[PDB]
């Protein structure tokens, strides 16, 4: 909502710096696995100046500072670095406790940064502004977004909500709630078209979405959002004597991809990433051909819904 100039930009890279300043602290103890806050943020930093040059050598700084994502972009920044600050500064010695809901904070904030990282990649690609220009993976997906949004790059919560209710009934404000929790990746209470993308692909297919993401990311015992791939194999252990337990996985560095994990029939744990089937397809056909049998290690898959 503040205009994108570089006066504005720097006083989010302050607050990002201060950021980093926090939480390269080594009594932190922050463990080495994705997201690396630490990369993210000066990453993050870098394509911002490679957007500056690009819009300074052609001397459109005017159009930049005007664009609606990009003003959305850094005030997001802004407000999340702000968010982190505040979260050291109250969090007080609770930052060093690992299993500490300040430091649970933490990693959301730096899940929520990566992703911002990978959106502001996707629609400045080579520094260039390309919102407009970002094609859609899932075919009937790209069919809605560009029907009730057009080009448009970004969109608000409320509005992306009441038009996605026209083709697929949101229940309730509740499901609202849950759903905006899953898409709003950012958690920026807007829609961008690379969220969109994500959420279609995971979730494919489109015409029965809402279905689809009910029953695997919110009734599905075997779902478990972001995770490591050690952390997959870790929480899998458990279940070695028993063939046919599954979980499921987001990847932060490859978004719009799932994981999944499964114990073998000679107790081994193996991960697999379907490229060319969609998840629901993936699970179902495995269900019923063997392989993916205990959500979690739990006695029955969930029923359909
Ligand atoms: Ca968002
Ligand atoms: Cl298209
Ligand atoms: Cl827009
Ligand atoms: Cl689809």
């Amino acid at each position: 909502q503040a205009a994108a100039d570089r006066r504005t930009v720097e006083k989010t890279w302050k607050l990002m710096d201060k950021v980093v300043r926090l939480c390269q602290n080594p009594k932190l103890q922050l463990k080495n696995s994705p997201p690396y806050i630490l990369d993210i943020l000066p990453d993050t930093y870098q394509h911002l100046r490679l957007i500056l040059s690009k819009y300074d050598d052609n001397q459109k700084l005017a159009q930049l500072s005007e664009n609606e994502y990009f003003k959305i972009y850094i005030d997001s920044l802004m407000k999340k670095s702000k968010r982190a600050i505040r979260l050291f500064k109250e969090g007080k010695e609770r930052m060093y406790e690992e299993q500490s809901q300040d430091r649970r904070n933490l990693t959301k904030l730096s899940l929520i940064f990566s992703h911002m990282l990978a959106e502001i990649k996707a629609i400045f690609p080579n520094g260039q502004f390309q919102g407009d220009n970002f094609r859609i993976t899932k075919a009937d997906a790209a069919e809605f977004w560009r029907k009730f949004f057009g080009d448009k790059t970004i969109v608000p919560w409320k509005v992306f909500r009441q038009c996605l209710h026209e083709v697929h009934q949101i229940s309730s404000g509740l499901e609202a709630m849950a759903l905006k929790s899953t898409i709003d990746l950012t958690c920026n209470d807007y829609i961008s078209v690379f969220e969109f993308d994500i959420f279609t692909r995971l979730f494919q297919p489109w015409g029965s979405i809402l279905r689809n993401w009910n029953f695997l990311a919110v009734t599905h015992p075997g779902y478990m959002a972001f995770l490591t791939y050690d952390e997959v194999k870790a929480r899998l252990q458990k279940y070695s004597t028993k063939p046919g337990s599954y979980i499921f996985r987001l990847s932060c560095t490859r978004l719009g991809q799932w994981a999944i994990g499964y114990v073998t029939g000679d107790g081994n744990i193996l991960q697999t990433i379907p490229h060319n089937k969609p998840l629901f397809q993936a699970l179902i056909d495995g269900s019923r051909e063997g392989f993916y049998l205990y959500p979690d290690g739990r006695s029955y898959n969930p029923d359909l819904t």
